[PDB]
């Protein structure tokens, strides 16, 4: 069978902690009253739920409302205990309250207000200080989270708010998160198709925090290179083509025989042949002012198809990309 893994930082954290801090279906849930609140206008939509912005009614302040498609219990019930776990920590989105409608009984998460500057206006005006900037701050949540032995496992750029004007950054939709068990085999399907990371396409279940790190590495990617998505797969054994395309395929077959892989025979007739690219290919007129040997080389260390050799959370902090902000 496949050769076991473990985390390199944070292996032991929920192991040592009291099983109410891990054991969501066992959390009790007390769900308040909807009627504090009013629903304003709608911010997004999800597979499984709709957002809005909405006001309370008892102190005239906005919040985001979060209403959910209640297609499995033990999954909200993950969520909320994750987010009661995270409440508070380094930006994070701010879980406010837990309402149902007393008609409809849909569950509803209450968040404190968040604010989003709009991609392909940031995108735009953005400076290779911006970067570095709002790339540590992603760093601080996900070293908080990982420490708090959680893993986001949906780190994109539709979960990363951003408030240019006061320079706030909320890593939000905890809805996939889940809880690092040393050893515990987790479901794959997880993930935006363009930020899933090489163990998931090839179906390696015993991953971890670095998982995360993977998906950072796309958004860094995309972001000093102007190309949105990087990796643009178009099905999910596309995706670790386009992956093979950059990274290079001896890379790949080292990292299926170092963990004794078993690839889908899907891949067969789709990997072919492919060398490992400089990352300098990537620079053009465009991009050019967001790029530096700095980005470059903590870019290189992020994107491994080896989820142990990528750089963990603090380790990543202690670049010298980071040493400006």
């Amino acid at each position: 069978g496949p050769v076991p893994s473990r985390a390199r930082v944070y292996t032991d954290v929920n192991t040592h902690r009291p099983s109410e801090y891990w054991d969501y279906e066992s959390h009790v849930v007390e769900w308040g009253n909807q009627d504090d609140y009013q629903l304003v206008r709608k911010l997004g939509r999800g597979k499984y739920s709709e957002v809005f912005e909405a006001i309370n009614i008892t102190n005239n302040e906005k919040v985001v409302v979060k209403i959910l498609k209640p297609v499995k219990k033990k999954k909200i019930k993950r969520e909320i205990k994750i987010l009661e776990n995270l409440r508070g920590g380094p930006n994070i989105i701010t879980l406010a309250d837990i309402v149902k409608d007393p008609v409809s009984r849909t569950p509803a998460l209450v968040f404190e207000h968040v604010n989003n500057t709009d991609f392909k206006q940031l995108y735009q005006t953005l400076t290779d200080y911006d970067i570095r900037f709002y790339m540590y701050e992603i760093l601080k949540a996900l070293d908080y989270c990982h420490s708090m032995g959680i893993m986001h496992r949906d780190v994109k750029p539709h979960n990363v708010m951003i408030d240019h004007e006061h320079r706030k950054l909320r890593l939000i939709d905890w809805g996939l998160a889940e809880f690092y068990h040393p050893g515990q085999e987790y479901n794959v399907r997880v993930a935006s198709r363009y930020f899933k990371g090489p163990e998931l396409l090839v179906d390696y279940q015993m991953y971890d925090y670095s998982l995360d790190m993977w998906s950072l590495g796309c958004m860094l990617a995309s972001m000093i290179f102007r190309k949105e998505p990087f990796f643009h797969g178009h099905d999910n054994y596309d995706q670790l083509v386009r992956i093979a395309k950059v990274l290079g395929t001896e890379d790949l077959y080292d990292y299926i025989d170092k963990y004794n892989i078993e690839l889908d025979p899907r891949f067969n007739d789709i990997l072919g042949r492919h060398s490992r690219k400089r990352w300098e290919r990537f620079v053009h007129s465009e991009n050019q002012h967001l790029v530096s040997p700095e980005a470059l080389d903590f870019l290189d260390k992020l994107l491994r198809y080896d989820h142990q050799s990528r750089l963990t959370a603090r380790e990543a902090m202690e670049h010298p990309y980071f040493y400006t902000v």
